[PDB]
């Protein structure tokens, strides 16, 4: 006979389409690839237990492919799937309440998620893929499976990949507006003609080679093309926050004197990433679990500062 049931396909699960869809043959063979909710439903055949419900589609057609450039910020051919396959697993997890942040419950090496995370909960950052706007919001209210899923799409990380918190950061700072953001900097050398250069955007609120802010704000001696070597040092900060990043490297950290920190144990094969947070006192969140102390030593990758406006007084 012939059975058919009425169904939505949605690449932004806000714009609904009408679809009557044939109950003999697969989603795979009427709308292609498929997903329910994270659940790959390419080659399953249409429930009639399934009849109002929202799946996603690839963007086959114009129409799509504007909703998903508009809602996302990405004409990845691929970009759904990968979303799809990661929210599979992220709807899974779990994302305690600590210390009235969101974290998430260690899963599936998500080590680097749950201090990226945690480390969005702290400072001034607005997206601009409303994806991410109304994910992250979310998020903040303790439902973070899509956002989680949202990252590990942007960042082409697999559920299970071994991720990095730095480059992490790095994919979710290209979605999101730092145009404001200007650093200047000079090099100098104690012979040399001292040559100076100015950095705009994400560039201005990274730094990877120490962990130290007023160490850049006073000098670092950079391995340099000069006869001696040259300290680089920071002349202008203009920015809601910096990071300073460098490789893992035991480090204390001291109470009100930065916002958070990533510790990195371990090595490149095998380790796991936890947060720090200098609050009343310092927290260390790791999943679920959370402990305090008044000082940190320990092995940290990356530590972020509040800022706003910086003029050095250094000549
Ligand atoms: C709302 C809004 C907005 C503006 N916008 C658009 N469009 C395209 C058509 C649809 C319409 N929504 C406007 N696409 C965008 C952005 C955007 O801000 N960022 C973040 C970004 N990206 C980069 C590369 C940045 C670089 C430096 C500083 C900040 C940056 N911020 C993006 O990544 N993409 C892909």
């Amino acid at each position: 006979e012939v059975r058919t049931i009425k169904v939505f396909t949605t690449v932004d699960n806000i714009n609904l389409h009408t679809q009557v869809v044939d109950m003999s043959m697969t989603y795979g063979q009427q709308f292609g690839p498929t997903y329910l909710d994270g659940a790959d439903v390419t080659k399953i055949k249409p429930h009639n237990s399934h009849e109002g419900k929202t799946f996603y589609v690839l963007p086959n057609d114009d129409t799509l492919r504007v909703e998903a450039f508009e809602y996302y910020h990405t004409t990845d051919p691929s970009f759904l799937g990968r979303y799809m396959s990661a929210l599979n697993h992220t709807k899974k997890w779990k994302y305690p309440q600590v210390n009235g942040l969101t974290s998430i419950k260690w899963a599936d090496n998500n080590s680097y998620l749950a201090t990226a995370l945690l480390t969005l909960q702290q400072i001034e950052l607005k997206f601009n893929p409303p994806a991410l706007q109304d994910a992250y919001y979310r998020a903040r209210a303790g439902e973070a499976a899509n956002f989680c899923a949202l990252i590990l799409a942007y960042c082409n990380k697999t559920v299970g990949e071994l991720g990095d918190v730095r480059e992490t950061m790095s994919y979710l700072f290209q979605h999101a507006n730092l145009d404001s953001c200007k650093r200047v900097l000079n090099v100098v050398c104690k012979t040399c003609g001292q040559q100076q250069t100015t950095l705009k955007g994400v560039e201005a609120v990274m730094y990877m080679g120490t962990l130290s802010y007023e160490q850049f704000k006073k000098g670092v001696q950079i391995p340099c093309t000069c006869g001696k070597q040259a300290t680089k040092y920071l002349v202008q900060q203009e920015s809601p926050f910096v990071m300073m990043s460098a490789p893992p490297a035991q480090y204390e950290l001291k109470h009100g004197t930065f916002t958070c920190a990533s510790e990195y144990t371990g090595n490149y094969q095998c380790g796991h990433y936890k947060h720090i947070t200098s609050k009343e006192t310092l927290y260390c969140i790791d999943g679920a679990l959370l402990t305090k102390s008044s000082e940190y030593k320990g092995p940290i990758t990356d530590v972020f500062y509040k800022e706003n406006s910086y003029t050095t007084t250094i000549k």
